[PDB]
């Protein structure tokens, strides 16, 4: 049999580096919810995997110019990888080109500000100019906001895409940092699992205003054709069901609080 | 070629219930619901023609364990006596393995209603006590989740639950809600979310949903094995979800509507 290739990506508490990984090797240097999920599917599943970091770092886009997919979706496309277990968001396009397992996690779109920001809304953000605001690049956020007809949501489009500086990172670490270094004049909007695991995290200085702006899972994903598509949905699926992904949620999560894509 | 669509749902507010005026009029436009416009949506993005078609028994679906055959909605896609369920369907592994499911177009867990002022708070408190007896709906996936959960609170309440006398077992949501109300805070009913929710909006106004909800799943629409429906429902949900159009329903059925403004 192969050893099952799984791409991921670093994102806490998702996937992370351990302690003094610099010595330690192959899936032992990562931690986190999908480092423990990745074991679970592979148990029900009978594989042996490899998990591999997405040499760009991204979730996965696909570019307007060449129509070539970027990150961890074109890791799956172009044949690099043969699952991909991560908070990858299933989407419509991506479900046009890859396969997703029942959803193993909810999340919507969501708010950060440092604590204390005047904004509790979306349409809260549309109506000023004072605080600037983004979106992770390559991302099902950032293209969210790209075709949403929705007024606020076009209209906060229309701002991030012509923002300079850049309104936009490349890792949700580099917009978390911007909303704690902007003195309360950078909001960044990401998926609401990652916001609130952020919100437990030292120095607590951030928080998750108002609600959700849409309402999506993650899904384990697969190349068409790919023999593992059932095996990996009924695990889910098996998953939920034996209450696993509560404890794992639980445990990386909550469990890990310090304050108390 | 192209022959009509056979939808299995199933009367359950606010996903499929009866027009005001129902008995001046025939097929799909006797009902009016969630599901309703639902269908309607799907049907338009897949460019399909439908029946909608209430579920006989007025079941969901489980699996008898003598005889090992299907009933409810689930019976009749397996069965081939229809094409498509459109209803407030619980996404499972063990329907999974029979029928496929499109990725879920709502979210849901099982949830507790208590009549106001019930001194029960979580499911916890309902296994700790013998005054306030408690039940599910028979034949759906919430009495399922208690007979095979082994988590302790839980396996206690369906040891409770299965031995019960009299029965704490309702056959429709609705006997559930009645029974609620009925027993001046005796009998509490565990529910999905969604219809807790959609109940406590609705006049006396006298129930009120309780506690976290005990899991997370989802809905999907339902189609048998082989179906060719399947792909292109699965990404009119998706479709569907992104444009905000379910969203858009919910709210019409859920929040439009507050009468206290499986
Ligand atoms: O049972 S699932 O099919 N499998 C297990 C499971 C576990 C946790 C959460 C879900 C889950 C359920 C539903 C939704 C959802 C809701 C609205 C629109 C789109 C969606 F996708 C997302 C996620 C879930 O769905
Ligand atoms: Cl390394
Ligand atoms: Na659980």
């Amino acid at each position: 049999n192969k050893t099952v290739v799984v791409t991921t990506i670093l994102e806490s508490p998702y996937v992370m580096m351990k302690k003094n990984h610099e010595m330690l090797e192959g899936n032992e240097r990562y931690e986190g919810y999908c480092v423990d999920l990745a074991a679970e599917i592979a148990k029900h599943c009978g594989f042996k995997y490899k998990l591999t970091i997405v040499g760009d770092g991204k979730y996965g886009a696909r570019d307007a110019d060449t129509k070539i997919w970027n990150g961890m979706v074109g890791e799956l496309v172009y044949g690099k990888a043969d699952i991909a277990i991560a908070p990858l968001t299933i989407t419509l396009v991506r479900e046009e080109v890859i396969d997703f397992s029942k959803p193993f996690m909810s999340l919507g779109i969501s708010i950060m500000i440092k604590k204390g920001t005047p904004i509790e809304s979306a349409e809260d953000l549309s109506k000023q100019t004072e605080i600037a605001y983004g979106t992770l690049d390559s991302g099902s956020t950032k293209e969210f906001f790209r075709r949403s007809k929705i007024a606020v949501f076009d209209k906060m489009w229309t701002y991030m895409r012509s923002a300079e500086p850049s309104v936009f990172v490349r890792t949700t670490a580099e917009g978390v940092a911007r909303v704690r270094k902007s003195k309360g004049k950078y909001a960044y909007l990401l998926e609401s699992t990652m916001n609130e695991y952020i919100e437990q995290r030292k120095p607590c200085d951030t928080m998750k205003v108002g609600g959700n702006l849409d309402s999506k899972g993650y899904g384990i994903a697969t190349p068409k054709g790919s023999s593992l598509r059932t095996p990996v949905n009924l695990a889910v699926l098996k998953l939920s069901e034996q209450g696993v992904l509560d404890k794992l949620k639980n445990k990386w999560w909550y469990d890990k609080g310090e304050c108390g894509e």
